[PDB]
């Protein structure tokens, strides 16, 4: 098909789509830390659920090589001190589950840890962006095979969210709409639960990339309550299931996208948070490093027909 | 121990952290001489028509815009141009491998490619890049590089400005012009300067920048071009013999072709090397924030005592 160019308010950028990419030839543990009775071998847990139950379903610990450090806030107060928070969510006691292996409660629950530790940091005036995510796979650079997320607080707003505030702002002011409230009429809808939608996003960044967005107006995640925690769980884990068949079991990245936690009240209508997944289908070259512009073999359109004709059964 | 770093050029934060390093882990072809017929149509050679080529610029097979959406121009159609640079008639030579003559000539064509382009209206911006190895992208083992012409300024040259314009504000200075005195110098041509940056994104990456305030990459001239080119594979071979042959990306940072008048006083072409240490996970994806596990005052230190 013919090469496009596609934008965004939430992302803010052209992306390149192109199929014709995808034609070219080319040249070329059963227990760990994390796993259950091995506690005194992780850096130390913040919490656990269900709470002090020796047998837990899931952990929240500090990482043991974290990339800021909780003990240069004070200083915080062209160079900046290294102050944040860096934790680990343990998502099983047992090594061998992962994430979509885990029921839409259990998932849910994870979700709610993820709520849980976020107000514990927001107490900080110090932080102003709390990034939460998922690796799964070698490829998508993940270094522990147990099933884990990450959270990391960050001193500063980081560039996706400048960008994403710009263009939600800019395209509010025009039209008067929050663009994700519009998700079902701007996106590619795949699936839909009782209170999220799952689409193909329209100038996505990523092959098969899927975005799993509150139908109601939400600006922060943390917002979540434990009815919506559990729908999500199950829309999460159909999304990642309908992936790990289609294509194969790749590896992926899971991104939840918030609000800065000293969102203004003139940010809020055009605020609004989702869950970002990107199956990791391949690597970057020097175009992309060089300008911040990614190529897309495949359109959303096609992402979404094929993904809404996936049968689990 | 940890530290965030910020520079006019990236305008971004980037986080240093050593410790990040001790975590531990549970993990003959179509361009070569005379067989021209199967490649995409021939844009241009070097030696100008000669049969002994010695470079070739050809269109790229599978492109990711389209050289015949122009009078076409949230969607916008996909036109561009998408060019290769074949660097060598021969298979086995990389780019590093060839005399500072010979480098220099591929440089040149850049900018003869760049200025064809420019007389473009409906392109915005040109980047110049090349993928050594395959965990760099490499499709194609033999030694190319890649010209990618946008219709739109992309988001690494905006940033670029914004940040290069407000430190113009604040000092009156170009900040790559105060190269030396902002980064860590590993080493120095006639023209250029190369350097570990000062908030680097990537562990090893290393800039070079001219050392005369120069917006256009496409001003480089044939002495520059030599200059540029001892330069550039100097750093290649260090890098090769530091980090143990890794496969890199480079890439040419320059201005947009409609670049004002009032945006030159800040406005510095550099190249970018980033060799290909490490990969992502969703902190970089989610954020657009990057970890560097490697201080660029250590990379520097380091850089400077490797012997060929
Ligand atoms: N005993 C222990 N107790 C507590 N914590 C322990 C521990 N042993 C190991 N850890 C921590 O566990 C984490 C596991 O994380 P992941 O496997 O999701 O990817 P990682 O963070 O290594 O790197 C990927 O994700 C980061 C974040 O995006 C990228 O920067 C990087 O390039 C990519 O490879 C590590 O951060 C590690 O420090
Ligand atoms: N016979 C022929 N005639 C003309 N051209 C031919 C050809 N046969 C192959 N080509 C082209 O030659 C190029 C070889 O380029 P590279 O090895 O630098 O990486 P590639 O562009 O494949 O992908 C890497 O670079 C891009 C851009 O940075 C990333 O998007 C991508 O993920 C990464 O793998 C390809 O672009 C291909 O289209
Ligand atoms: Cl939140
Ligand atoms: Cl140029
Ligand atoms: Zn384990
Ligand atoms: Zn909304
Ligand atoms: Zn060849
Ligand atoms: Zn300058």
């Amino acid at each position: 098909q013919s090469p496009e160019l596609r934008k965004d308010p939430v992302t803010n950028r052209w992306v390149i789509f192109s199929p014709a990419r995808a034609k070219r030839p080319t040249d070329f543990p059963s227990s760990c830390p994390f796993c259950i009775g091995r506690e005194q071998e992780c850096a130390p847990e913040l919490f656990r659920v269900p709470d002090h139950d020796p047998n837990w379903k899931l952990r929240v610990i500090e990482n043991l090589y974290p990339a800021l450090s909780r003990n240069l806030e004070t200083q915080s107060t062209r160079t900046i001190v290294g102050f944040g928070f860096h934790d680990v969510v343990i998502e099983s006691p047992v090594h061998s589950i992962q994430l979509s292996d885990i029921d839409p409660v259990g998932i849910g629950d994870i979700l709610i840890a993820y709520k849980k530790r976020i107000n514990q940091i927001a107490q900080h005036d110090s932080i102003n962006y709390i990034q939460v995510f998922k690796n799964q796979g070698a490829s998508a650079g993940a270094s522990m095979s147990h099933s884990g997320s990450q959270m990391m607080a960050l001193p500063v707003v980081p560039p996706t969210v400048s960008s994403r505030l710009d263009g939600t702002k800019d395209y509010f002011e025009e039209t008067g709409k929050c663009c994700l409230c519009e998700a079902k009429s701007k996106h590619f809808v795949i699936d839909e639960s009782s209170h999220f939608v799952s689409v193909a996003p329209f100038a996505a960044t990523y092959p098969f990339e899927i975005w799993i967005i509150p139908k109601d107006h939400s600006s922060h995640f943390h917002h979540l309550d434990d009815v919506k925690a559990v729908d999500l769980g199950g829309l999460l884990k159909l999304m990642l299931q309908k992936i790990a068949k289609q294509l194969n079991d790749p590896p992926y990245n899971y991104m939840i996208h918030t609000s800065p936690l000293k969102v203004t009240e003139s940010q809020l209508p055009y605020t609004h948070w989702f869950l970002q997944i990107v199956p990791q289908l391949s690597g970057v070259g020097g175009f992309e490093i060089g300008t911040g512009c990614y190529i897309n073999p495949v359109f959303p359109e096609d992402v979404a027909k094929v993904m809404r004709e996936v049968s689990l059964t």
